[PDB]
Parts: C-alpha cells; structure tokens; sequence
C-alpha cells in the first residue's frame, strides 16, 4: 500500500502479517492489518463506527486490488507479554481489576450493539502506557469465520472457548465473550491458563475436570447439544477456591458467574459492571518496557 511505510512485522493473526506503519502524509504510526465477499466489506464498515476507549480503533479500511488491509491504531504491547514479563510476582491486583473493568465496559458496548468478538485472547488485549487496556480484532470472526490454523498454519488456541462453541452449538451469543474474559482474568490472577487444551475434547474435558461435567440440572438442554455424548465422562466440581487463589470473595463470585455452563445464566458485561468485586477499582498505571 503507496501510502504507508512498513515499520517492521510485528505479528501473524488468524487473518495474516500485521505490520506497524507509518502514514506517508500524516506521519501517523498504525498497526497495518493484511487480510474479496460483498458481506465482508460491508461487515467491517460497521466496524469503523463502533468506536470506544476500550476498543482497539479501525482507522481505515483500504479495499485495493482485490486485496484487504485494515488500519488500527498502533498500540505498544499485549497482555500476553505483559503476563510473560510480570510472571515472577503476577499483575498486582488493583491493576487486574482495573483491566476486567475496562475490558468489561468494551464488551458492553459492542454487544449493546450486538457485535461479539468470539475470539476474545490474552493477544488480542492491547495496553498502553496510560493504565489502558483495548480489544484488538473485534467483529473480525463474524466478518471471515475462526480458522483451525492461521494462514501460517500456528494453531488457533482453544484456551478461551466457550463450551457451547465446543458442544457445536451453531447460535451463540455474547455470553461466548464473557467466558474468554473469565479464563483470561483467573490466569492473571493465578498466572497459569485456566484450560490449556490442546485439542477439542482435550479442552472440553479440561473444563469438566474443575467446573464437573455439565447436566441438566445446571444445564438444560445441554445433553440434546450437537457434539454431547452420554459416555462424556462425569468428573465432580472442584471448589474455587482451589482453583483461583489468593483471589478474594467477590472475585471468585464474580468468576464463578462469568463462568456459568448456561449462557443464559452466565453474567452479562453490564452486570458484571455492577459486581461488587469493583466496588474500590482504580486505575493504576502499569511500568512497560518500550
Ligand atoms: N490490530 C491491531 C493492532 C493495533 N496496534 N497493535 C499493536 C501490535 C499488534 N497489533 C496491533
């Protein structure tokens, strides 16, 4: 593209090469995004006005020779190394809380719009050096599909799945965000994955194995779901506790809601918003390494 400057490679997404770039009239620094269908042009123009703080700005979408490049606004790290960097001593609370709260205030938003992201990852969460945190790539699935590989042929993680996408439901709503979020805050509060799941059944089970295999009682209709089988294996629930320390009370209540096996019982952003685990957050500052 005439008109930037690649900077260097600075990743691979699902979709393709994201370059850092630099706008040769307006000197602006941009995450420049390769990735052609009617439906796909016209899903990603609603991208460009769903706009929010907590939400990874698209500041221009170049349909060219057939090929697509969007333009993001260039953000200096993920919470993937921020996680890996501060492995030693973890995230201190106070800043945990305040990324699930604005990454929670992101997801109100967009899915008061009805847009989900579905494939919400600690790489896709963007920080800044202002105590900011922003959703990267939303919108994205629903414009181009989830692939099982990325055009590099990496493995798309299963970590973040919902269990209603891995029990083949077809017709899944926000609910599938609040899950992603809920897996990403007990690992950065535990500074392990919750459920590292190398494959399908493998991440399916691992769920079961903390959570106890769902059933009708906690569940209705999971048993009449796509890909549920009866000969699933019946693993009993663990206790939280267990699970996430040293996280707090309203913490672990919070989780377990976020966590809940029926979409429809499982807490929604807004909601979760007036949980309150939030009650004294603020905004710290992290220290960043640029
Ligand atoms: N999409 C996107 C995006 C915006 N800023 N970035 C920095 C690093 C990697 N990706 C991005």
């Amino acid at each position: 593209m005439e008109n930037f400057q690649k900077v260097e490679k600075i990743g691979e997404g699902t979709y393709g090469v994201v370059y850092k770039a630099r706008n040769k009239l307006t000197g602006e620094v941009v995450a420049l995004k390769k990735i052609v269908p009617s439906t796909a042009i016209r899903e990603i123009s609603l991208l460009k006005e769903l706009n929010h703080p907590n939400i990874v700005k698209l500041l221009d979408v170049i349909h060219t020779e057939n090929k697509l490049y969007l333009v993001f606004e260039f953000l200096h790290q993920d919470l993937k190394k921020f996680m890996d960097a501060s492995a030693l001593t973890g995230i201190p609370l106070p800043l945990i809380k305040s990324y699930l709260f604005q990454l929670l205030q992101g997801l109100a938003f967009c899915h008061s719009h009805r847009v989900l992201h579905r494939d919400l990852k600690p790489q896709n969460l963007l920080i800044n050096t202002e105590g900011a945190i922003k959703l990267a790539d939303f919108g994205l699935a629903r414009a181009f599909g989830v692939p099982v590989r990325t055009y590099t042929h990496e493995v798309v993680t299963l970590w973040y799945r919902a269990p209603e996408i891995l029990l083949g439901c077809k017709y899944y709503s926000t609910a599938v965000d609040i899950w992603s979020l809920g897996c990403i805050f007990a690992e950065m509060v535990t500074r392990r994955a919750l459920f590292p799941g190398d494959s399908e059944i493998d991440q399916l089970f691992r769920i079961f194995r903390t959570l106890g295999t769902p059933d009708e009682v906690v569940w209705p209709g999971v048993t009449s779901m796509p890909d549920y089988k009866p000969s699933f294996p019946k693993w009993a629930r663990q206790d939280f506790s267990k699970v996430v320390p040293p996280l707090d009370e309203d913490g672990r209540s919070l989780l377990s809601q976020m966590l809940h096996y029926d979409p429809n019982k499982r807490i929604s952003a807004k909601a979760a918003l007036a949980h309150p685990f939030f009650q004294d957050v603020t905004k710290p500052v992290p220290h960043l390494r640029l």
